[PDB]
């Protein structure tokens, strides 16, 4: 698996939770996206490929998958206490991130 899959995965499992019931199912979803997120994290985006590793666009982009996993977490930390709805919300919020901080190296 790759960034290309890792982004698609936090795509269908953004999916997952929106379409979840309960807070099982979102928690399982939240925990897929912070395997994702934790292996995309690692990778080099393309449009990266000839920067320095400590580059500030490498940085932009791992930065943006650390505020993503605490995103996650505190996603995480509402479905362990039941809020599916609540949860619902904030993986909606992961998006925002995604789409800003992200996007634009892939």
């Amino acid at each position: 698996a790759d960034l290309e899959d890792n982004w698609e995965t936090l795509n269908d499992n953004l999916k997952v939770i929106e379409k979840a019931d309960n807070a099982a199912q979102v928690c399982d979803a939240l925990t897929k996206m912070r395997a994702a997120a934790l292996d995309a994290q690692k990778a080099t985006p393309p449009k990266l490929e000839d920067k320095s590793p400590d580059s500030p666009e490498m940085k932009d982009f791992r930065h943006g998958f650390d505020i993503l996993v605490g995103q996650i977490d505190d996603a995480l930390k509402l479905c362990n206490e039941g809020k599916v709805k609540e949860a619902q919300a904030a993986a909606e919020q992961l998006k925002t991130t995604r789409n800003a901080y992200i996007q634009k190296y892939l």
